[PDB]
């Protein structure tokens, strides 16, 4: 069933512009998006998820230059969405997770709140204050988010495509991103695919494991 | 349904070192690791699935020291996985990815398969040659599987938990990997959680997406 959609599942090349999510997909995808998991639950991330014909085509503005050719797929799939990694890692971002966690009553006393808090802080800052790669660290994160959401949106039996063509320099400024502490990584179309998608029936392609995997 | 999926998983803080996986989900893990998208389909990965008392035990050794919490959850587990990423992206890599699509019948004429080709090194070329960021951009792609693999593993019924709590060039060393070419990210113990497990009962938190998640 999970590897079955694992198996099936597909990077749609050319979307169906007539085919929609139903209002309850498109409140999944959110979710799926939420409550993906991260290091230290830091969620160092945004997402922009336009549906809209004026949303879709500022999104679709980074596919030009070398990456027109991803433009279609953004234009004409029902929802797009846009994974913003931050760009730095600060203590009010830190100070915002334990503070939902205990809002979310994950801490039965503050020496317990206190001792996540310290633990989160500890890899925060061997991310930004010794390796100096927090940005590298928080992107990483995201794509894992991503990965999520891939598997997660073709279990629901939807189409999508994970996008790397893209201008994140106009994309970012798009949006403001930059001016907010995030930038864009990876932008996923999500709808139905078209009579125009040929990756639909092509096999899939994956090295044998006997190169990829070992066992002990 | 996957959306319960991934409102129920949770990291597992403590495996039931008896509750083994069945020769089926053991073989349904490794399709997962295999079949994970990846950008350019470059799967610039390996992985380590260690499911031996002494496979597992020698994994856990980059997690003595300051990281013993972890240590734990990696000699109960029935199996932990090592994610990998190749540290450089050669072109005898691309050659054997092109040529594996090839062998599964992807390209209909030997223009498409010089056209693939060409697309691919075009990225890769922009990765190592124009941005320097080709090492992070593999890396990328790993926590792309990772992601996958979590939200799969979570729907076949089992627990798991993603560390980076861990000594990677301990690991590293451990299996030889640098010369190899590979370098390990995180390592994902699968099984069952136990009675131990105080995170299975604590309630999931995650950040409002007034904050997270933009509409247009
Ligand atoms: C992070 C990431 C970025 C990628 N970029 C694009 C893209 O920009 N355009 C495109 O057509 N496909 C893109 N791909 C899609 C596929 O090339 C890869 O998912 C495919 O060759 C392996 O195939 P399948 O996804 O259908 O299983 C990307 C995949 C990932 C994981
Ligand atoms: C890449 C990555 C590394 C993580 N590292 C560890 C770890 O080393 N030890 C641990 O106990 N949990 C670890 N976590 C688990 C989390 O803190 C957890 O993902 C998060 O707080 C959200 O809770 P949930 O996974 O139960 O939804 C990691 C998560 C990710 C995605
Ligand atoms: O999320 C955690 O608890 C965590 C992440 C990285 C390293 N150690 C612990
Ligand atoms: O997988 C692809 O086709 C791809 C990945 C990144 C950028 N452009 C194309």
């Amino acid at each position: 069933d999970i590897i079955s959609v694992a198996l099936k599942r597909h990077s749609t090349k050319a979307f169906d512009a007539s085919k929609k999510l139903t209002p309850e997909q498109a409140e999944q995808i959110k979710t799926l998006l939420q409550y993906s998991p991260s290091s230290t639950n830091s969620q160092p991330w945004h997402f922009i998820v336009a549906s809209t014909e004026e949303g879709k085509a500022r999104v679709a503005k980074s596919a030009a230059g070398n990456y027109v050719f991803n433009e279609r797929k953004m234009l004409d799939a029902s929802h797009v969405v846009v994974f913003c990694a931050k760009t730095a890692m600060d203590d009010v971002w830190l100070k915002l997770v334990v503070d939902q966690e205990d809002a979310d009553g994950r801490f039965a006393t503050p020496e317990a709140k206190a001792a996540n808090d310290k633990g989160r802080k500890f890899f925060a800052d061997m991310h930004r204050k010794d390796l100096h790669d927090d940005a590298e660290w928080m992107a990483k994160q995201v794509y894992l988010n991503v990965g999520n959401f891939l598997l997660g949106v073709a279990a629901l039996g939807l189409d999508a495509v994970p996008i790397e063509g893209f201008d994140a320099a106009i994309l970012d400024a798009e949006f403001g991103l930059k001016e907010k502490g995030y930038t864009s990584l990876v932008v996923v179309p999500v709808g139905h695919h078209s009579v125009e998608d040929f990756n639909a029936t092509l096999p899939k392609s994956r090295l044998p494991q006997n190169i990829t995997l070992t066992e002990v």
